[PDB]
């Protein structure tokens, strides 16, 4: 599976047909439509400065990998019952300006989406485990603007290069999460399934109200990552992101009054 022509979204029901299931993502959020709940818990992201390992170019996005031994970096609140543990933050992006994003508000889509992907590591053994549980997995969204440059993100985007190729990876010591993230905590949640297959549907999904901004420079760094590894043909990693799938019924709560 992939972003492809041929192996891209809307064939990936052929091979996970949970694609096609009830509480599948990304959405459109409709901001009229969600449901102000007041009895949600603040949300609160209490992230260390040096708990990230590493970035890696995996085929797919640029993930950068934490370490999760502990509850030092974590997410708590808001829906959620206990504290879930981050493990790494990826993005989504396109081609042009006018997509990228996975998440969509009133049908209108941003240029990319940051993922920070943690896992209720209190009650499951691994991250595979919780992955196939309702309650296993809580992933944060961020929707990234271009506007101005972006202090924090430079640290990634001069790290692209080094991880331009499909497989490779770099050390990436000291980056502190909690520096790609809008100074408002008002959010979206439902509960939904992990984007890309095997697209479980264990993810309560937190997208965050406010976006962030970087510069077009910034941006352009990740349209220069490839798909493709150091041999193949060249091929841009540019709109590796899943479109809006059927609510079904599904409940949007907001933690904000529209
Ligand atoms: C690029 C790639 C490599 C390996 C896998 C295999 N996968 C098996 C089940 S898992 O252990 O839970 N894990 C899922 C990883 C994931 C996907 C999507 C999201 S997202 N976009 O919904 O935030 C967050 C986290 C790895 C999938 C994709
Ligand atoms: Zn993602």
């Amino acid at each position: 599976w992939g972003y492809g022509q041929d192996d891209g979204p809307s064939h990936w029901h052929k091979l996970y047909p949970i694609a096609q299931g009830d509480r599948q993502s990304p959405i459109n959020i409709i901001s009229s439509q969600a449901v102000y709940s007041p009895s949600l818990q603040p949300l609160e992201l209490s992230y260390e400065a040096c708990m990230s390992l590493s970035i890696t170019n995996n085929g797919h996005s640029v993930q950068v990998d934490f370490n999760d031994s502990d509850d030092r970096t974590v997410v708590t609140g808001g829906p959620l019952e206990g504290p879930y543990r981050l493990k790494q933050f990826h993005f989504h992006w396109g081609k042009k300006h006018d997509v990228g994003s996975e998440h969509t508000v009133d049908g209108k889509s941003f240029p990319s989406e940051l993922h920070l992907v943690h896992w209720n590591a209190k009650k499951y053994s691994t991250f595979g485990e919780a992955a196939s549980a309702p309650d296993g997995l809580a992933v944060v969204g961020v929707f990234l603007e271009t506007g101005d440059e972006h202090p924090s993100m430079n640290r990634l985007t001069d790290a692209l290069y080094m991880v331009r190729f499909k497989g490779t990876k770099a050390q990436f010591s000291c980056f502190n999460p909690k520096s790609l993230l809008p100074a408002s905590r008002h959010y979206w949640t439902y509960p939904g399934s992990l984007t890309t297959p095997p697209l479980s549907e264990s993810v309560t999904w937190i997208v965050l109200r406010e976006p962030i901004s970087i510069s077009e420079r910034q941006m352009g760094k990740f349209r220069s990552l490839l798909f493709t590894s150091e041999d193949d043909e060249r091929i841009h990693m540019v709109n590796n992101f899943r479109p809006p799938q059927p609510l079904k019924g599904r409940v949007v709560k907001a933690s904000f009054r529209a």
